[PDB]
């Protein structure tokens, strides 16, 4: 089904995630971003469980970043290499 590749759940560090994240979020890596990231020790795992409230939580205050965040990660998980005509 989707299986084929990735990254393993197990392998993805705080590094690993973060640079992703950001890379394909907004921004690039400049922003203080990262650094709140960095502070809340957050596995590949554990991303579809931070939900809305985590990661409006990891940034300042603002919608587009969570919503976006959150989104991309729905994308990660259910992969996309070419299905779309």
């Amino acid at each position: 089904g989707s299986h084929m590749n990735n990254e393993d759940f197990s392998q993805w560090s705080v590094d690993d995630v973060i640079t992703w994240c950001i890379s394909t979020l907004e921004v690039e890596e400049t922003d203080p971003l990262c650094q709140r990231l960095r502070e809340n020790d957050i596995v590949g795992d554990l991303l579809p469980e931070l939900c809305l409230q985590d990661c409006q939580d990891l940034c300042d205050g603002d919608l587009n970043k969570a919503i976006k965040f959150k989104i991309l990660i729905n994308k990660m998980r259910d992969s996309k290499l070419e299905w779309k005509d």
